[PDB]
């Protein structure tokens, strides 16, 4: 069989009762919520641009204090300048980030340029595209006019801006354009990720050209007709974390499948994403497997990078109304844009687009033994349990949670483990869990056989837990071979029966 478990039907999907969106200490809201209407674009708020330059806010880049001479100026006059040939954008970005003029490459924009596009597309690249996406660029001042705060470390707080806005900001991070964000040795902001594009631009992989090709397929649709709804960002960070070995709560509903994605076949769920600590990865330099692949298809996740600090142990990220613009096929080595989509997620009564994302990241374990440390495991559990946590929702109104084989591959986790700690986690949240094995039927297979297993003997969260302390004492704590003698679903089915 394909699939195993309840029927991906019997889940809970958005959006099948919002509050008034309102700006108050926890939520900035930068558009006029008293004008927000389907199909129009918002109007900003305020009216009038405002600028703060401070360690709480992101650094505008046409802020009067961005200076060198006013450097928004000099980004005017370098980007207002007629493109024909890839040097030109080169020395364009070049003209106000001279300080890097030998340290960045732009290899892979000079090939995409001149040596993957046909001539035409070539034509229409610096013709329409690139001058469309400078318009929107330099508009930010009148877009953005309500400065962003950063979401730092232990901050619960929200950030709702509208799509339209979020092009023009990453149309400036395209063009290169947000100050100090670029120093491999700063110190202010050397908690958050990369966001100007510039490492996009380098070396020769032949994914780089696939990563422009997804990119500006985004920025084709939206400088084209601007998107009307809204994006929510929410930084979440916990202090109450469960007693797991004394939770008595059941475990809840398993949908498990070796075909789909998270993206297309978890749609309505809250979808996860396999993040780095640095949200989105190596989405603007190398890397293209599970968290960069969903941030160049709904490029909206990008902008978190703007304002995101790196996420603590207790912290999660979650995204609520970003779209997809693109289908791919592949990842890593094999990922290919495929064309253009249109998105047809239905919007709430906040004009967002109903698609949750939530950015968390799983440890990266040198050994595999590593991960069967009772501080590490709990480490995983409390931080699935962030991601899926909602305080103040009712079960019932809580969707499943569409999720793989986190922290596998590149960080060295088990996916046997893996899966019963989002299973465990999940279950601490009251959600039902529908898991993505990506071609692995063993797999599904195995995450199948032990759910019905613990469930059919009225296994709890905590009795579950506590058979995972077993396995770390029995067969990982004086292990001297880098694997075990049992694996863990062996060891588990052999101390309950
Ligand atoms: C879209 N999509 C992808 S592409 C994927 C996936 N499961 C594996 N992949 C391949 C990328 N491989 C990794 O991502 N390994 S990892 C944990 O991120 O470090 N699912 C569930 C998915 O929906």
């Amino acid at each position: 069989k394909k699939w195993l478990g309840t029927p991906i039907e019997e889940m809970r999907r958005m959006p099948r009762r919002l509050p008034l969106l309102r700006p108050s200490a926890n939520h900035t809201v930068t558009i006029r919520v008293d004008l927000l209407r389907a199909g129009e674009v918002p109007k900003p708020f305020p009216t009038h641009y405002k600028d703060l330059w401070d360690n709480k806010h992101v650094k505008m880049p046409c802020s009067e204090q961005n200076l060198y001479g006013s450097r928004w100026e000099l980004i005017q006059t370098a980007l207002l300048n007629k493109f024909t040939r890839p040097q030109n954008l080169k020395d364009a970005i070049l003209k106000y980030n001279v300080a890097y003029s030998k340290k960045w490459d732009f290899t892979a924009l000079i090939d995409f340029w001149d040596k993957v596009l046909e001539e035409a597309e070539a034509q229409h690249l610096y013709q329409s595209i690139l001058p469309d996406m400078v318009k929107i660029a330099l508009c930010l001042p009148n877009i953005c006019t309500q400065p962003i705060p950063l979401l730092a470390a232990a901050m619960n707080h929200s950030i709702t801006m509208s799509q339209e806005q979020i092009a023009s900001l990453l149309a400036n991070a395209f063009f290169c354009t947000f100050p100090r964000r670029n120093a491999k040795m700063k110190s202010e902001y050397s908690s958050y990720p990369d966001i100007n594009f510039n490492r996009l631009f380098e070396g020769r992989s032949s994914r780089k050209p696939e990563k422009l090709k997804t990119l500006f397929c985004y920025f084709r649709r939206v400088t084209a007709a601007a998107p009307t709804g809204l994006v929510t960002f929410t930084r979440q960070s916990l202090e109450d974390f469960p007693e797991w070995e004394r939770c008595e709560k059941p475990l809840t509903r398993l949908h498990v499948t070796y075909e789909g994605t998270i993206e297309e076949n978890g749609q309505g769920m809250l979808q996860v994403d396999f993040a780095n600590r640095f949200v989105g990865g190596g989405v603007t330099s190398a890397g293209l497997v599970q968290e960069e692949i969903r941030f160049l298809i709904n490029p909206e996740l990008i902008i978190s990078r703007l304002f995101t600090e790196v996420l603590d142990h207790n912290e999660c990220l979650i995204i609520t109304g970003t779209e997809q613009y693109s289908e791919y096929t592949g990842y890593a080595e094999t990922y290919r844009w495929s064309r253009s989509h249109e998105d047809g997620s239905e919007r709430d009564d906040w004009q967002r687009r109903c698609t949750e994302i939530v950015a968390i990241d799983a440890l990266h374990f040198r050994r595999y033994l590593d991960q069967f440390v009772p501080e590490k495991m709990r480490r995983e559990l409390n931080k699935a349990y962030c991601g899926f946590l909602r305080p103040g929702v009712s079960s019932e109104n809580l969707s499943a949670v569409a999720t793989g084989n986190w922290g596998c591959g590149a960080f060295g986790g088990d996916a046997r483990l893996k899966a019963l700690i989002q299973i465990l986690a999940a279950a601490a949240a009251e959600r039902d869990v529908v898991y993505f094995t990506f071609g692995d039927s063993e797999l599904m297979r195995d995450i199948y056989s032990m759910h019905i297993f613990l469930t059919e003997r009225k296994l709890t969260v905590g009795d579950v837990y506590k058979l995972l302390l077993r396995y770390y004492n029995e067969e990982c704590r004086n292990c001297s071979t880098p694997g075990p003698d049992i694996k863990l679903y062996p060891f588990i089915y052999h101390a309950v029966e």
